[PDB]
């Protein structure tokens, strides 16, 4: 597995269920966030979130501390941190 399987990775992510087999809390969802953007657009675009808006201001940081990141290297990140949290899970992934 490599970056070229991120789009597998996010999708696999996007079609989990709400209370289903694998469980994201609220830094692995931060995590992948960060690095979906930063794979897909680069570094961080715009104004800082106002802190009232928690989730919005947090995914902003999140994705503000992966500036410098190439979007390859987020990309293979992104897909290894998903390898990573399925094995904590007992879960082995694969594509498809």
């Amino acid at each position: 597995m490599s970056a070229a399987d991120f789009e597998a990775a996010v999708a696999y992510v996007r079609s989990l269920p709400k209370d289903g087999p694998v469980q994201l809390d609220n830094a692995a969802k931060l995590q992948f966030y960060s690095l979906y953007k930063q794979a897909t657009e680069g570094d961080v675009t715009g104004s800082q979130p106002w802190a009232v808006q928690v989730e919005a201001r947090a995914k902003w940081d999140a994705w503000n501390s992966c500036k410098g990141m190439k979007s390859e290297d987020a990309k293979a990140a992104y897909v290894r941190r998903l390898l990573t949290l399925l094995r904590s899970q007992g879960i082995q992934w694969k594509p498809g």
